[PDB]
């Protein structure tokens, strides 16, 4: 089981991760190096112990693609996760005061469409500047299937400290074999209790949108991370969830044939069978 | 973090594994991602069911470190691992025929040391140019132990094109907790039983490296691995080996205080008491 793997890892950070504060000094169990496979055939990974905010999902990777580093793009699809980041007092606070409110700097939707290119501003065109890694990795896949090079890099040392925030999703491999299109994910840090659902359903769907494209099943995606950790505040209310027995993993459906990557739009994805457990 | 996990993770792919063939058309048996954590606290991991090329991994690093991309200033010192990407026909066959012979281009040295840089030639000076990531992994090391940012990444998809190989190791990450430095490799592609006993060994080494800088002592090393491979004519010889006992791990002893991770040299290492079961 899929979520049980998650669940497993969570129980393991509570057996051995150990005290290790971030960046704001808030304390957290850790544990450096872990991995779990979610398959991807026949199922889609959104974690039923916890609800995980779809929506969310789909419109911030629709903004990846889209190659945008202007949080208000996103903020205007209803999802609000990169706001603060990208508001006046976080972009000072960074001495990025005459970056507009919105501009997060060269992140994800930069790198992914034009890694190494040289970053003006969220409304500057980019177009044909840097190397866009997505349309890359879909190529290849398409042609030499066997590469083991199928990689898409956010993690540019360069523009690092131009970015609202690191990226905490490095780097993601592509894999085939036997039709099947696989996924794994670096994630140098996770949070567990909130962050690390949503990531593993971000790629899960990258990986299904570009399996739809190349005409290849979803396979696996295997998260990887580097500092797994879990909240000290959530350690009770995780071990509530733990108790909880997972449901069965929606599917997701692409309502029609999708040509290119940059096609695809909220509306042509349905999650069918989402039943998370009431909310903690 | 013992030899048995490789073998174990050996062991999944002849079980798992399923053909999957390489640049050459050349079969494998492949296995995608994969994890394995190596201890590193009082024992090297070197493994012992197969003699790993120690040599060639200390003087690799050392060259990586040092920041170069000729193949001949590591093949001078006895490693040729990387001369035949940086020959003559090999650099043509590439398009590169104004390299030197040994002009590796913005490989791991350059990627680690001056990352971002616009690479010239391997006899370039690039001092201050581009960023250096291994530095800088060592110094917030040194000042914020607590962050989960601690990376190092060789894959540069801009400098691809001039590369005799694209990095086989894309990443690595140093994570600091209880004065314990710990080392997470995210390796795009291995061969089981030829580069990854290598790969292991390299960045469980750097790791020492930077743990002695860094007055911290060795954690773990976490090897992840993409797309994980045995080739089929390496089959039966590692089934052999995977009923070879497995031995104590041996150690490694910095014979001297090292301050900067640059002034280490091959003669400050020395492995003790490595008892690989015999090729």
């Amino acid at each position: 089981g899929s979520e049980l793997q998650y669940l497993g890892q969570i129980q393991h950070i509570l057996r051995c991760g150990v005290r290790k504060d971030d960046r704001t000094g808030t304390g957290t169990l850790s544990v450096f190096g872990m991995q779990a496979r979610y398959s991807l055939r026949d199922e889609f990974p959104l974690l039923t112990t916890k609800r995980v905010f779809w929506k969310g999902v789909l419109e911030e990777l629709l903004w990846f693609i889209k190659g945008s580093t202007n949080a208000k793009e996103l903020s205007s699809k209803g999802v609000k996760i990169w706001d603060a980041n990208g508001s006046r007092d976080f972009l000072d606070s960074l001495g990025f005061s005459t970056r507009e409110e919105g501009d997060l700097g060269p992140v994800y939707g930069f790198q992914w469409r034009h890694f190494g290119a040289e970053y003006r501003d969220m409304e500057s065109d980019y177009s044909g500047q840097g190397v866009d890694q997505l349309q890359r990795v879909i190529d290849t896949i398409k042609t030499n299937p066997d590469d083991r090079r199928i990689i898409m890099c956010a993690w540019n040392p360069r523009d690092l400290p131009l970015m609202a925030l690191p990226p905490c999703h490095a780097l993601c491999q592509f894999y085939v074999v036997n039709s099947e299109l696989s996924c794994q994910l670096y994630q140098r840090s996770g949070d567990m209790g909130l962050g690390v659902p949503f990531n593993i359903a971000s790629y899960a769907l990258l990986t299904y949108m570009i399996a739809h494209i190349t005409g290849l099943k979803p396979g696996d995606f295997i998260h990887t991370l580097g500092d797994a950790h879990i909240y000290l505040n959530h350690i009770e209310p995780l071990k509530i969830q733990l108790q909880r027995e997972p449901r069965p993993f929606p599917k997701l459906r692409i309502l029609r044939k999708v040509e290119k990557i940059d096609d695809f739009k909220a509306e042509d994805f349905q999650i069918e069978g989402y039943n998370p457990h009431p909310t903690i």
